[PDB]
C-alpha cells in the first residue's frame, strides 16, 4: 500500500519548489503566505478556525500571528460578544502584499500548469477537493 | 487562484483523521511513522536523504531518529567508506512494529477506498505521482 498521505505531501513539495523563491524573494514563510491566502480569501476568521484551516499546529501560529501582527500585516481583536475569542484579520498593509505577490504567485502557476497539463491540474484540483469531504 | 498547496495539505488532514487514532493507539507520531513507512520500502538510507523523502525538517528529524533509536526502532551507523555520512535502517523490533501497524492501516484504507471511491482514489495517487515528478 503506496502512502496517500505522504505521497500528498512530497507532491506538495514539488509544487512549492515553484514558490519558495518568490517568497523566500519576497521575505515570507510559507505558514505566514497560508495565513495571509485565508484571511484574504475568507475574511476575518476566529484564530483557532484560522490554524485548522491554514493547517497550522497551534503552538507555532502563536508566534505566526505576533510576528505578522508586529509586521503590520495581521491586526487581533477580541469578538465584542465574546472577549475569549480571538478574531484575526489583513490590514491595509496586508492586503496590498497579497496583491503586490499575486503576479509572481500566478506566473507561478502557470509555469505549473505548462508542466504538469492545464486539465491534469483541473482534475487533481476537483479531486482534492473531494478528498476533503471525507473528512468524518 | 485556489491554493494548490494548501488544498494538498487540507487533503491529507481530511485523510489523517482516518489513521491518526491508530497511531495515538499505538503511541505513535505521525513523522515517526513517515520515517518508518520509507525506511520499511526503501531500505537503508543516508539521513538527509531520508529526511527529505520523508518530508521532515532538518531539525526536527534530529530528534525524530534519536527518540526511534532510543526506542529500538531503527539504527544509526557511519558509512564505512565514507565516516561522515549517517545510515539508517529498521531494526528486527521496528520492523515487527511497521508489520504489527499493517493491519489497521489496511482497514483504515479500506475506509477511506469506500468512503472516497476505488477508482478516484487510484486516479488521484496517479496524478499525485505525476506532480512529484514536475519537480524540476
Amino acid at each position: 500500500r503506496p502512502s496517500l498521505t505522504l505521497t500528498l505531501l512530497q507532491a506538495r513539495e514539488a509544487a512549492m519548489s515553484f514558490f519558495r523563491p518568490s517568497l523566500n524573494q519576497h521575505g515570507l514563510t510559507e505558514q505566514q503566505w497560508r495565513v495571509i491566502r485565508i484571511l484574504r480569501q475568507q475574511g476575518e476568521m476566529e484564530s483557532y478556525q484560522l490554524a485548522n484551516q491554514a493547517c497550522i499546529l497551534r503552538p507555532s501560529m502563536t508566534g505566526v500571528l505576533a510576528r505578522l501582527e508586529r509586521d503590520g500585516i495581521v491586526r487581533r481583536w477580541k469578538a465584542p460578544k465574546d472577549q475569549r475569542r480571538v478574531y484575526v484579520n489583513l490590514t491595509e498593509k496586508g492586503q496590498q502584499c497579497f496583491v503586490s505577490m499575486s503576479g509572481d504567485m500566478e506566473k507561478n502557476y502557470q509555469r505549473i500548469q505548462e508542466r504538469f497539463g492545464e486539465e491534469k491540474l483541473a482534475q487533481l484540483l476537483e479531486l482534492l477537493n473531494e478528498l476533503k469531504k471525507i473528512k468524518p
